[PDB]
C-alpha cells in the first residue's frame, strides 16, 4: 500500500523537479559545466550561458555581490514554484483548505530547498543553470558581506548530508515529509496534517529499508536531519532580515520576503 503511495510521491517529484540527483550526480562526476570563479568568468557565462531565467528578466543591475543574489534570488523563487506543484501534486495535500497548504509551504519550502540543495553540491561548489555551469565556492566567499556570508552554513550541511547517499526516491519521501509538518504556526486543522506526515514517515520507513537494506540507523538519521534544517532556516531567516535593513538598494522578491516575514 505505502509501495504505491512512495511511487506516487517519486512520479511528483520526477514529473515537478528540472534537477534529480541523478542528473546532477553525473555533471558533477563525468559523462561538462562551465566554471564561474571570478569576474570576468561570471560576465563570459552571462554572455554565452543557458539561463532558464534571462539577464533582461533581472532587478535592475547595481553591483557584482548584487547579480550573484539577484540570480540565486531567481532560482529560489522558482523552486518555490516547483515545490508548490509537487505539493499540490499530492492529492492528500490539496485536500486541505488554500491557507493550510500556503501555511506548510511558507515554512517548509525553504527546509525542502536546502535538502535539494546537496544534490547539485559538492565540496567545491555548486551547478547553476540546468547543469550548464558551475559556480566555485571561493568565489562566492570572495564576494562582499553580507552576501559572503550566506551560502556558507547551507555548503556545511550539504556536504554532511550527501554522506548518506540518499537517491531520488528518497528524496521524494523526504520533501514530502519536510512540507507536511504539524509544528507549522497558524495551521487550522493540525490533526489532518499530522495524519498525512504518518503516513508519509512509515512510507519513508518501509522504502528506506526496500532501497538502502544495509544503511544502519537512516531513518532516524534523516529526522535529525529534518531538525538540522530547521535551525538553518532560522539561521537563513535571520540572515535575509539583516540584508533587508542593512542593504536597502538590493530588491527582495516579496514572495521570500514574506516567507521570512514572521519566522
Ligand atoms: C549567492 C549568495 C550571494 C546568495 N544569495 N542568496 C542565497 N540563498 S541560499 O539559500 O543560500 C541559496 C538558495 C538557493 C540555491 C539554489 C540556487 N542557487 C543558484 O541557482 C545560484 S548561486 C549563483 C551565483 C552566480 F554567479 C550565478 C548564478 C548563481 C546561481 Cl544560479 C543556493 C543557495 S546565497
Ligand atoms: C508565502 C509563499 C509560499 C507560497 C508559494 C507560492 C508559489 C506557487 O505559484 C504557483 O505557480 C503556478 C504556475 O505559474 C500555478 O499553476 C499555481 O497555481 C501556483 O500556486
Amino acid at each position: 500500500d505505502l509501495k504505491a503511495f512512495s511511487k506516487h510521491i517519486y512520479n511528483a517529484y520526477l514529473k515537478n523537479f528540472n534537477m534529480t540527483k541523478k542528473k546532477a550526480r553525473s555533471i558533477l562526476t563525468g559523462k561538462a559545466p562551465f566554471v564561474i570563479h571570478d569576474i570576468e568568468t561570471l560576465w563570459q557565462a552571462e554572455k554565452g550561458l543557458v539561463w532558464k531565467q534571462l539577464v533582461n528578466g533581472l532587478p535592475p543591475y547595481k553591483e557584482i555581490s548584487v547579480h550573484v543574489f539577484y540570480r540565486c534570488q531567481c532560482t529560489t523563487v522558482e523552486t518555490v514554484r516547483e515545490l508548490t506543484e509537487f505539493a499540490k501534486s499530492i492529492p492528500s495535500f490539496s485536500s486541505l483548505f488554500l491557507n493550510d497548504q500556503v501555511t506548510l509551504l511558507k515554512y517548509g519550502v525553504h527546509e525542502a530547498i536546502f535538502a535539494m540543495l546537496a544534490s547539485i553540491v559538492n565540496k567545491d561548489g555548486l551547478l547553476v543553470a540546468n547543469g550548464s555551469g558551475f559556480v566555485t565556492r571561493e568565489f562566492l566567499r570572495s564576494l562582499r558581506k553580507p552576501f559572503s556570508d550566506i551560502i556558507e552554513p547551507k555548503f556545511e550541511f550539504a556536504v554532511k548530508f550527501n554522506a548518506l547517499e540518499l537517491d531520488d526516491s528518497d528524496l521524494a519521501l523526504f520533501i514530502a515529509a519536510i512540507i507536511l509538518c504539524g509544528d507549522r504556526p497558524g495551521l487550522m486543522n493540525v490533526p489532518r496534517v499530522e495524519a498525512i506526515q504518518d503516513t508519509i514517515l512509515r512510507a519513508l520507513e518501509f522504502h528506506l529499508q526496500a532501497n538502502h537494506p544495509d544503511a544502519q540507523y537512516l531513518f532516524p538519521k534523516l529526522l535529525q536531519k529534518m531538525a538540522d534544517l530547521r535551525q538553518l532556516v532560522t539561521e537563513h531567516a535571520q540572515m535575509m532580515q539583516r540584508i533587508k535593513k542593512t542593504e536597502t538598494e538590493t530588491s527582495l522578491h516579496p514572495l521570500l520576503q514574506e516567507i521570512y516575514k514572521d519566522m
